[PDB]
């Protein structure tokens, strides 16, 4: 009670979202008031509409922007600060929000004005960015069913409504399943082989479930399914029965009982196919491809090319594991299973390259990783990044906030970073999200542009007691990856808000700058700038750097095949699979797996039930987007190799070109063209193969 509706934080004008003052109780009133105001604005827009920027595109952006920013902030809070009250609130307003998105998207007065712009006799004189914007709006309106008669339209809107609901449900079941599993270890024997770091984590966990005397050394241990817990078990637990139990629990998350995602998946695929037919396509993959660089055929070709290049290496990887385990006298070497792979891969990796993950950890502290990352961004792209904590409200005390400046000391962008695993309330994985776009229209009166703001979110090993977060090499690459996305959002030079940043970039190109950044983790100057012992300040020894380098291509065939399995199963489920029939999604999984993994999945494998990328994310008939863009990213990196990675002048010159093409142009130019503008030619898959030793 107590406060006026008009004082609701979601309804105020703000520079940075009020992330510290918004909670579940604000959502129904704020969102319902907002939608009433936006309906009225849309009516005014339709009434005055003309095929010009001031009468069409500017008032449209003002409507889309407000919805995107406010809904975006609520969805962000659901992903990092989930509560039952926030879920119920979002579920109660989500249909009204979707209804409004459909109303807006299906506006005939807006659509007809965009067609009149496209049909103008001097179209060729309109700027490329504005051409891209108009073409995108026309194509998007058709994809949201504007061409359908009123009865088919009704059916389309009902499908859209149900898909939004199922996707939210899918992600809640995954969070809930990951949260639910807790394994209390009391007998020190069962945990044999877990390193100190993991021990320190499962004991810190132990405390907050009761058992308050618990220590790393001795006191009891709770094992969970979030990655920083699950992975060390699979890499290190000498107890094979514990590996098998943790594996089977991980593999069956959200696949039975109240959290089952199976029927949700079945319903999602059914509806996706109905939608495709309403729009005149054969299957949903064709719908997905309408907005992508690829076609189903071209995507399939690339996957099959990479698969062919990876297969013999993957077979040899399996034989190498068997040989190694057998030479250790391990009884399971005669019948290696999925719960042995990670474990023996890590033993092999240790023996073959003489590197121990646990001993590397002191050299990879988050504060030093961030310092080195920012120093690299300065070198490549000319920007200065500094902490600005206090400037923007945040949702948790671990959240960092930074200001990005150009060479003259002028702010050009900001970002938040929420770095640590928090499985009680925070979605798994790692991602980047937009907060606000760079926009001329949304600028304050008297200033030329609203500066862009991004989110970076990771789920890395938390700090243990008082020390900083100590990371694995994989966690470092993940930070670089998400930073790559943030840079494309933040460094954009488009002021046309609807094509700025990452907007309107064909989805199979959005993984270009993120994967590109990961290459620099192996660049000597970059790695050495980061790798300072957290207590001691001593730089990582040269010979250790050399072993890290040698280990880069370890099991590249198997890692490649794993990604190709994910991409192929996605494509297959959205092309040939017909839901409702005798064949289950798990049968599809088995069939596709015959050519994309060296041994079959267990019959009890339910990895699909956690595959949020394609059931609660932007990658439906799109998971291949990672590999498609990795070809581009690898080849982009080879431009630096060509120029000379040992020549700081050449590195800065090439970096500036990258900054002024891939990072600057947003979706205001076709991605193949932006790439050619940077590279000097069309892309080749040779760099990607060479980098991973798969030529
Ligand atoms: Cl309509
Ligand atoms: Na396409
Ligand atoms: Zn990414």
């Amino acid at each position: 009670s107590d406060e006026t509706l008009s004082s609701n934080p979601l309804l105020q004008d703000f520079d940075f979202p009020p992330f510290d003052s918004v909670d579940a109780s604000h959502v129904r009133p704020g969102i319902r008031a907002l939608l009433q105001h936006l309906e009225a604005e849309l009516e005014e827009l339709e009434k005055s509409v003309e095929p010009t920027w001031p009468k069409l595109v500017e008032p449209l952006e003002k409507i889309v922007d407000r919805l995107t920013v406010v809904w975006g902030m609520i969805n962000h809070l659901k992903a990092v600060k989930d509560t039952p009250e926030l879920r119920a609130a979002i579920e109660d307003v989500q249909p009204e929000k979707v209804k409004f998105q459909l109303r807006l998207g299906q506006s005939k007065p807006i659509y007809n004005a965009f067609k009149a712009i496209r049909e103008s006799p001097d179209w060729s004189s309109l700027s490329e960015a504005r051409q891209r914007l108009v073409e995108a709006q026309i194509k998007e309106a058709v994809l949201i069913g504007i061409a359908l008669d009123d009865e088919k339209r009704e059916e389309f809107n009902k499908i859209e409504q149900e898909l939004e609901k199922l996707s939210h449900k899918f992600s809640e079941n995954v969070l809930d399943a990951t949260k639910k599993f807790e394994k209390l270890i009391t007998d020190k024997k069962e945990i044999e082989g877990l390193p100190p770091s993991a021990l320190g984590l499962f004991a810190q966990a132990a405390v907050s479930k009761g058992h308050e005397n618990a220590t790393a050394e001795n006191g009891p241990w709770i094992i969970t399914l979030d990655a920083p817990s699950y992975l060390p078990v699979m890499q290190h637990a000498k107890n094979r029965a514990l590996r098998e139990e943790v594996y089977r629990a991980y593999l069956s998350r959200a696949s039975s009982g109240d959290l089952d995602n199976t029927a949700i998946i079945d319903q999602i695929l059914k509806l996706r196919l109905e939608k495709a037919k309403l729009l005149g396509y054969n299957n949903y993959a064709e719908v997905s491809m309408a907005m992508k660089m690829a076609t189903v055929e071209k995507a399939a070709e690339l996957l099959e090319k990479l698969r062919s290049a990876s297969w013999d290496a993957a077979v040899q990887d399996m034989e190498d594991l068997k040989s190694f385990a057998k030479n250790q006298g391990a009884a399971e070497s005669d019948s290696m299973t999925h719960w042995d792979t990670t474990f023996w891969s890590e033993r092999l990796r240790e023996s073959k390259y003489d590197i121990n993950e646990e001993e590397l950890r002191p050299y990879f502290s988050l504060p030093k990783v961030m310092d080195g990352l920012f120093s690299l961004a300065k070198t490549l792209f000319g920007i200065d990044i500094e902490p600005a904590d206090g400037l923007a409200p945040v949702w948790n005390n671990d959240v960092r906030f930074y200001r990005v400046k150009d060479s003259s000391g002028n702010p050009i962008a900001y970002f938040y970073f929420d770095p640590y695993s928090r499985p009680s309330e925070k979605r798994g994985g790692a991602w980047m999200d937009e907060v606000v776009s760079r926009s001329r229209v949304m600028a304050q009166k008297g200033s030329s542009v609203r500066l862009p703001v991004a989110h970076m979110v990771c789920n890395q090993t938390p700090p243990v007691g008082d020390k900083p977060s100590l990371m694995t090499f994989r966690e470092v690459e993940t930070v670089f990856h998400e930073f790559g996305h943030a840079l494309q959002h933040m460094l954009t030079k488009q002021d046309e808000g609807l094509v700025a940043g990452i907007r309107n970039i064909e989805w199979d190109a959005v993984e270009l700058p993120s994967q590109f950044m990961e290459n620099w983790c192996y660049h000597r100057d970059t790695l050495m700038s980061i790798a300072k012992h957290y207590e001691t300040g001593e730089t990582l020894p040269e010979e250790v750097y050399k072993k890290l380098l040698a280990a880069r291509t370890f099991r590249a065939g198997s890692f490649s095949l794993r990604q190709l399995k994910f991409a192929s199963v996605d494509l297959e489920l959205h092309t040939k699979y017909v839901p409702g029939g005798p064949e289950s999604i798990y049968d599809v999984d088995q069939r596709v797996s015959v050519k994309t993994q060296v041994i079959p999945p267990l019959p009890e494998d339910r990895f699909l039930c956690s595959f949020s990328h394609i059931f609660a994310g932007g990658y439906a008939a799109g998971y291949y987007s990672y590999k498609w863009a990795e070809v581009l990213s690898a080849d982009a990196f080879s431009a630096f190799e060509d120029a000379g990675l040992d020549d700081i002048k050449a590195v800065k010159e090439t970096g500036q070109r990258f900054r002024n093409t891939i990072l600057a142009l947003g979706g205001g130019k076709a991605p193949l063209k932006v790439f050619v503008e940077f590279r000097g030619r069309e892309p080749s898959p040779e760099p990607l193969l060479r980098h991973n030793g798969l030529l």
